């Protein structure tokens, strides 16, 4: 149903454009959020009653909440940054295999910091991942987006067009009265972080200033932006589209 | 002039679509080709008298040929694969800085194996690179392509839509009578490797079977495909568009 606007990444059927065209795919890069922060984001999406895909960074009992919910897909968020940062004892394989232990049998992946390479995608495919979510093409680039077949692993590359922290870096609006990014004729994948939904981030300086409080369940709420930000953007998007 | 169809990557002016729309950007990932192989590719493009951009992997006096030619732009092709392959003593910075020594002041980059990440692009930008050429969106994905502004470094991301070895993996045609990939309304960046132009590669098995001969100036020519392949595709594209 057209009215079923929200979908999971694994609902994309590359052979059937009806499975993605004009639809919205809410995705969440967990990024090591404390449990109270992740729980708040889960509660917000569960309250809307929509589908969503969650990319896991670490082990937490809240992953079981995500697994249970039939509207939610659990994927992985492997962190290969230490490989790029300087000398290291391991490669991609060890890190990927460890991350996959968080969601055995999953099919969707987005790399922390969008770390990607031909060999990385080859290794994703060997491990039976089917959807790569690592290409970010901005909604304002003038490009109508569509997922496409990768040349190996029967993988599908799924490009995404909006991200909360990226919106801060590009100075995109959090308080527009319409879905400026929306493509009725393309795929619409958005990426949110629980930390920014929790603090209603409108500037990364709020995020940086509050660093010491990000895991403090008593004080963090005091840093929530009361103007427009990531949280109010998500809340409006949900209200307008359910 | 519309008739000046061929351009260099650094000719892209993100503020002026006339600088890229409907134009063709021939790019060459040198990939450690022996000098006789690189020379053959240079001779072929020089014979056509068109612009081209060359991504350097290693030091060779032939880079000076590329620098001299005012129609040619020299960029870099850093190799970060060893970082992903397993334990390593260095990170991106050391490798990038060493590669940049091959073309000081250059502005364009494509990573070997399309290794990329947010921190990698940040580091490209700090080193005054302006054009990232690491996003490959296939010509047959149904997406009209345009370069776009990256969120840091005043960098421009330039997507490309065709590559010789990728054409083999996707089973794209080398002997079409028309430019099937061409977007009159988008940017058209193609990536060729000197080794495949030299051997007129139509299957990667030819490339793999001939491995021991890739630096043998006497025997390699015997492995050149006499049917349609990467070389005849490039030759036709040049003939049709000059
Ligand atoms: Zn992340
Ligand atoms: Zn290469």
């Amino acid at each position: 149903r057209y009215d079923n606007k929200f979908a999971r990444i694994s609902d994309i059927d590359i052979n059937q454009p009806e499975s993605w065209r004009g639809r919205i795919f809410l995705t969440f890069d967990i990024d090591w959020a404390a449990d109270f922060v992740l729980q708040d984001t889960i509660d917000l999406i569960e309250g809307a009653g929509v589908c969503a895909t969650w990319f896991a960074t670490h082990s937490t009992p809240l992953l079981e909440n995500i697994r249970r919910n039939p509207l939610f897909e659990l994927g992985v968020h492997p962190n290969f940054n230490p490989l790029l940062a300087g000398a290291h004892a391991e490669g991609v394989q060890e890190i990927l295999d460890r991350t996959l232990e968080l969601a055995p049998g999953c099919v969707s992946v987005r790399s922390h910091s969008l770390v990607q390479a031909t060999s990385i995608l080859n290794m994703f495919g060997e491990r039976r991942l089917r959807y790569d979510c690592n290409i970010l093409v901005p909604w304002d680039a003038g490009i109508v987006l569509q997922p496409w077949r990768h040349w190996t692993g029967d993988m599908v590359r799924v490009p995404y067009l909006w991200e909360d922290d990226v919106a801060c870096l590009y100075d995109w609006e959090f308080d527009s009265t319409f879905d400026y990014w929306y493509q009725p004729d393309g795929i619409n994948v958005l990426d949110f972080h629980p930390i920014h939904v929790y603090m209603n981030t409108e500037s990364l300086r709020r995020y940086e200033d509050s660093r010491e409080v990000h895991r403090n369940p008593v004080d963090l709420i005091r840093w929530r932006n009361t103007s427009a930000g990531s949280r109010t953007f998500l809340q409006s998007l949900l209200a307008r589209n359910i």
